């Protein structure tokens, strides 16, 4: 089964444990490139009652994302003030994230995709620029990280 967070079958305890950043994208390509604030690499999601704690590095840095009026939602502060919501997981093997970020009265679209091992088929990358597509950000735009 796939799901997203902001559907009615969405199980949040399913997105606990192990994940790896894969894919970063951008329609603000400066963010996710190499001194950008936003390349992060996620080591894993911790499901707790009302939040989620995320383990980056990029130096160890963790963050709790606090859930927000609309089911599914997420916010955080980190270079300023971001929501994000997860638009499809199968949970056993690939998570994608869709963030908006605002800061200093601007604002930037950012994607990722996680993967439960280091690596993702390339049936599931597709899938994803398919997904950034739709949110108007162009494969030059697509950063794939596994090699990193």
């Amino acid at each position: 089964e796939e799901a997203s967070s902001t559907g009615r079958n969405f199980n949040v305890e399913k997105i606990n444990g192990e994940w790896h950043t894969i894919i970063l994208a951008s329609d603000k390509r400066e963010k996710i490139e190499d001194n950008g604030n936003f390349r992060l690499f996620l080591e894993q999601i911790h499901v707790l009652e009302k939040s989620l704690v995320l383990k980056f590095h990029g130096s160890e840095l963790s963050m709790v994302a606090d859930k927000t009026e609309k089911a599914g939602e997420y916010s955080v502060t980190y270079d300023g003030f971001n929501t994000f919501t997860i638009p499809k997981t199968d949970y056993d093997n690939f998570l994608m994230a869709h963030l908006i970020n605002e800061k200093d009265g601007e604002t930037f679209q950012l994607m990722g995709l996680y993967g439960r091992e280091p690596d993702l088929s390339s049936d599931i990358k597709e899938r994803f620029a398919q997904l950034c597509e739709e949110h108007g950000i162009l494969r030059e735009n697509i950063i794939d990280l596994s090699n990193a």
